[PDB]
């Protein structure tokens, strides 16, 4: 028996050893149709890594062995290749090819019509199976990449193969197939599940694990997750899988407390400005506006195809970048979700390859376009593009393609999908009117400046064009108060606890200094940090300042100096 | 005997396993003739993917087997190795060349008259049987490009060969080819079809799926029909194929109602004004003008090789952009069928390289050809160009040499087809002559100030001469009403239902406001959108105007504002 | 039965033949969960070799035999595989392959469920146990490198498997392991120990960059030293192992003086500035800044993970290199701690990639990029960074990340951060701005320069910024005086021992001849060598000066000559 | 260590394979004090071709090796790089 590398799934059907799967049924009938297609019986699938496309094939074979398909196929048979154990059981070609030939005749002398499948089928190309004369029956499945690079290249294959593209799973239909596997899995150890828990878990892998992604793979991951959950429950403890544990485990996989996640994504929409003010202050109006706009996107009352768009028109120190990051965090629960891009790093036009990718005949195809790659990695994020006035107008047009539509394509045919992120932009090109005051006229005149800067349609993409304001004394004082709070935090990080006591005029002088004409107070932050921390730690380790005291931050002699309370 | 690599076509001829496509006899005659060419016996066929010139050589083999050939060719054995059949068993080029010799030994063994064929035969370049004086006979085919890449190089080989062009099959000929195939396939499936529906299908594959190539594509279609049958008939009585299933599949590959396909393409012609009005309003004169122009195009009474062209003189977006859009989505029935081109970037000579190309050894030539692949993939499309007068004069030169001839050279070295394109130049170089009201003088003033810009005959190959205007306040308000209508539509898209009640007062207000001498009020679209979307979504996420609750879009004190229905 | 070489660890457990190891319990529960599920029953241990890396499924078996394990898994029975024991049949797979064949079924003939251990199976395969579809239970112990090499490559491997993380058994936690193992090593060797002796042993072993991993070195050296003490005792002497013994043991194993084991590395960190001066002086701000910063990282008041980070400017090699080396010795008394890194090379991006590991393609798979290489091999080292502005921005971001306690996956995969390395960066051309004295003025311009050429947060997390001044006369004198004292000493190394007294005024002329406003302390050593060593050799081989003399050297006519005492 | 393209003029002096040139010695002091400067000590000689301005440069070096030096330039090394053959001989400017 030269089934040494194949076993019959249809047997397991007649042996009741494989469950069914749902979805793709129309595609199943598409398959069968092609299986009777005269010019090419043998189709090919295009599936993201190992969803269980196989399972689709076996549900097909199941309906078959349930006597429900055309006779030309109802009398057929299906094996399951181990392409590995062939390319691994033999040394190299020469005998691997010989084992092939050995099975082929047996296939050539199959007592009835039969089908095989080959996972990663492109393996055979990375030719020999040129005996396919119609009496042979196989299908394929891989990413568009391998299919293109190996089988799409072949003449006879093309003339004898059919793309069968599948698509990403969908939330509701997942929910369904989840309910489906629910029973068999509950049988697997004898405890049942909570429905809303499943719904949640699904949505958690949807909005989350945004790198560990879902050809329904991440679905099965939710599933094995629930499995581990019941195992914990296997170790009072009800029979149903509690949502609490769902959250605990998605956390233990990503590290976020459950509170940050059960916000309905709208409870946050009730206190966005709260959090932001708690972080950044100075353009509370811009805060409210951007919150409204992102709600529009989130409420979908706008075009459900134009992702949000924002440009900033102020200097740093105020919190612009601090805004961007705190925004993302409050909206995505991860700081690293930020992805930075410099238009100085893309003022070079030919860098479009590093931007999106390059044709395989370009040396830069070693990586491609890291931005598009992070896109492939990051559905849920916000994307940084600062000071475009130098950047290429063509990559700008690509940003457009994104904006008006929600996606672009690469250089290698691989289109992208960005229906879940936001573009953010910044400017500081209005330093002319930039003053400490409210004169929206000046704001409007800088707006005219930006209008004449570049293409008007580009403006017609930035919905709520927002501009900053030179930080008034009061808000500076507030940021310094938050600074001393940060210092007290860092102190309290351990049993080191001595009450910071900053003089008012100390802070006032600190700020009056720290307003750099350009760089903002971000330098002053680190400067005063050095100022304190140095003599602070000095008096700490030296015992000149000891625990349980008042860190009397004193601007003595018109300059901040950490006054100890004990000698050396 | 290493004759395995070839295949005796004449065998299956004897076994009758072959089914000849018909027509193209004269070409086969040409073949025979070159087979009598004592100088260069070996010809070379040249065609395109899909046409399977394999078909042709098989038909020649057919005329062999029935002894209906010139007896100088009677005993000739016609076989064909695959070059891939030797790319497989090759541990190195030497071993490649080893098997080459081995078979060639059997080959050079002059047992009886024998003739060979090789597909992609250029691949032998990248040869070994340059020893072939012509004591032997072979034949092959490939694209023009790699042929020029490889065979053009050697004097000997290129001289020994004869370049023959297969040519594109006639649509009427394809129907005849389908006929001869009909009974065969029907036997293969036990089905019947109406010849006329088949003709329709053919014409459909013609008008779409340009990715593929007739006729084998149309075959594929019929195969899919048989597939749907072999589902249905075996799932009163449903046994035959109507146009319905054809339509199902053309839709499944284009996503379009059979309505838009079951057209005959005459009523749409007779009623384009209807659709337009229901899309665009304000240039009825140009509407009917372009309508009759494209009618003349389809009438046949037009010049057989003069694709259309339409002058634009007016502000942008006012409908003319929307016009072009509607033109696409209604005539060719695809939005993307429009390909914009900003001549503002084509005011440079190197923009000729960037658009169509230049001699192959340049940097811009790779950007060029944007029209070439466009037409190849989209015959039925339109070519947008904006403010062309500023574009470099060689750009306008090559654009002309296209539009006149319906074909233009490219930097790659070829002249594309354009028999289904439409020329579009767009600007408002004299629109400022006008008020909100039509005077032929300002019209004639633009006539002069534009015919001057070039050869007025360069403007006199344009299919027409067309201007625009500044919309009447009343029809301004009309397109406003259109807007608010699509906005109420967007409202109804989500289950939140609220009645847009745009007061004629607010109507006039917004209209006049956004009405600007630059683009009319196209930016006002987004302006009023901000005016409404903002407030409505505010009250949506605040809980003020509930479902159904009115949105009286009313102008209060010179500032339109929706009265909050229920204050917070 | 093929119980030839496997080991059912249930026996070793029941008969107590296993020592109770503690630590890493989460992994125990988690792998239990892995065993329970249906999709990925079998995990694999990922990690470099180690007693802990080995003694894992042991403690699992112990929790098993103690009946504190899942019931559905309680029935299982331990097992393990021995590669070297089974492969003893032949050279290649061969009968050893048939040995694996014979043992495969053995679980099928196990009515009671069994659980096996097979590490390194990826070597045993990269195919056989494709039958692991629900019929067996096993685990392996390997590394992520070899995992990606063999197992990750097969999708089915994943589809049956997951990973596990054993990355870092903490230093204090390795000490805790040994705190438990105290009594066991006692009853083995029959010798008490002062726990703190083993503590410090482990601490220094950690400071000592051995290929042995953190607990690996611990078990190894502690148990061999216990064997040494137990054999020395039978041949005062109490059972308590002497701490001094272990101190000198490790001191000689590394070759570093036991003096490092003294000084507590605390007071030497308080009086560090003494040594700092005693190498080079003239920049009090340097010594104070860096010493207080390193004490700060030691005191943990700052971020307790990233070590302090420094950037400097001004002169070149005038002591900055000297500073690097001197500090390397101050911390660790070892030159190899210093690691060179040159930014003149890494201007290129592929240079960056090669500096950070190596993909399997595009480059030979080296163990890691020279930088990442050194980081992986040696965690107690010096991170030099010269003229970093020469390099490109991407590696700048890399080093930002690293400074912030960051780490990046490498070719081997493991991320590496400077857990105990010392980082520093350099700028230039400040001194040219720095006029004679230190001013405040120039430092503002140069710090703003640093800002506007780089990233503000990138300048954050940097300890401080210290610049120097062109060397004065006093300091020139001192540095050259100590230099020539070193000269005298290193020639005294040579048995020829003449004393050296030179004209301090000729020394003044010497330094003025030597010091440059550009290269400072770099050339003078060369100059002194040139003037001195050959004079010495000529005089000694000349007899004009022999031992017991004074190497009097005096300036004469702008020339300073080593005046002899015994002319020919 | 690609000094291969450059010759240690100072060595050649100490090698003594050179010819002691005279005249323009005040110019020697000129360029000497120039090199003593810190403002901009890197001068260019206004030189008509064919004057053997080379000979001048080498006279400079020769005096340099022999205590005829402002002590700041005690052990500076005048060397000689064939800039011409270096630049023009490169068929591709990248290697250049």
């Amino acid at each position: 028996n030269l089934s040494k590398f194949c076993i019959d799934m249809t047997a397991m059907a007649r042996e009741g050893k494989i469950d069914p799967v749902i979805g793709r049924e129309e595609e199943i009938r598409r398959v069968i149709r092609i299986l009777s297609r005269r010019t090419k019986n043998n189709p090919v699938l295009i599936g993201e890594p190992g969803v269980g496309k196989t399972t689709i094939v076996e549900g097909l074979a199941q309906r078959i062995v349930n006597a429900d398909v055309p006779d030309n196929l109802a009398a057929c048979k299906l094996l399951s290749l181990d392409v590995g154990a062939l390319v691994a059981g033999s040394k190299y070609r020469g005998e691997f090819e010989e084992r092939m030939k050995g099975v082929l005749k047996e296939i050539q002398e199959s007592k009835e019509t039969i089908i095989l499948f080959v996972d990663e089928i492109h393996l055979l190309m990375g030719l020999k199976p040129m005996l396919a004369r119609g009496q042979l029956h196989c299908i394929g499945a891989t990413t568009l990449a391998e299919y293109r690079k190996y089988i799409e290249k072949d003449a006879a294959f093309e003339r004898r193969f059919q793309q069968v593209l599948v698509k990403e799973p969908s939330i509701t239909e997942t929910i369904s197939i989840l309910r489906g596997l629910k029973e068999k899995y509950e049988v697997h150890h004898g405890v049942n599940i909570a429905d809303a828990a499943i719904v949640a878990a699904a949505n958690l892998a949807a909005r989350y694990l945004t790198s560990r992604r879902l050809p329904d793979s991440a679905v099965d991951l939710i599933d094995e997750a629930a499995a581990a959950v019941r195992v914990a429950r296997e170790s009072m403890i009800t029979d149903v899988v509690g949502p609490d544990q769902i959250n605990e485990i998605v956390a233990r996989w990503t590290g976020i407390p459950v509170t940050r996640l059960k916000t309905s994504e709208k409870e946050k929409l009730l206190h966005m400005e709260q959090a932001l003010s708690k972080i950044v202050v100075g353009q509370k109006e811009a805060v409210q506006s951007v919150s409204n706009a992102i709600r529009l996107q989130r409420s979908g009352l706008s075009n459900p195809n134009q992702p949000p768009s924002f440009l900033f028109c102020g200097p740093s120190g105020t919190g612009k970048t601090l805004l961007t990051k705190a925004l993302a965090e409050f909206l995505f629960d991860d700081p690293k979700s930020m992805i930075r891009f410099d238009m100085s790093e893309y003022q070079e036009r030919h860098s479009l390859s590093r931007m999106i990718g390059a044709p395989p005949g370009y040396v830069g195809h070693d990586a491609g376009g890291q931005l598009t790659e992070a896109l492939r990695r990051r559905p849920f994020s916000i994307l940084l593009f600062d000071e475009v006035e130098k950047a290429a107008k063509e990559v700008l047009t690509v940003l457009l393609q994104l904006m008006d539509d929600g996606r672009i394509t690469d250089g290698q045919g691989r289109v992208v999908d960005a229906k879940n992120c936001i573009v953010v932009m910044t400017s500081n090109l209005g330093a002319e009117y930039l003053s400490r005051a409210i004169d929206p006229t000046t704001r409007e005149l800088v707006m005219n400046t930006l209008r004449n800067y570049f293409l008007p349609e580009f403006l017609n993409r930035i919905s709520s064009i927002v501009i900053f304001n030179r930080l008034t004394r009061r808000e500076i004082r507030k940021i310094v108060d938050l600074r001393i709070a940060e210092i007290q935090k860092r102190l309290t990080d351990n049993d080191r606890n001595v009450t910071i006591k900053v003089s008012d005029e100390a802070k006032d002088k600190l700020g009056a200094q720290g307003y750099s004409p350009v760089y903002g107070a971000r330098p002053l932050q680190r400067l005063l940090e050095k100022e304190v921390l140095n003599r602070l730690a000095i008096l700490i380790l030296r015992g000149q300042i000891r625990e349980g005291e008042v860190a009397c931050v004193e601007l003595v002699d018109g300059k901040v100096q950490v006054l100890p309370n004990h000698p050396d």
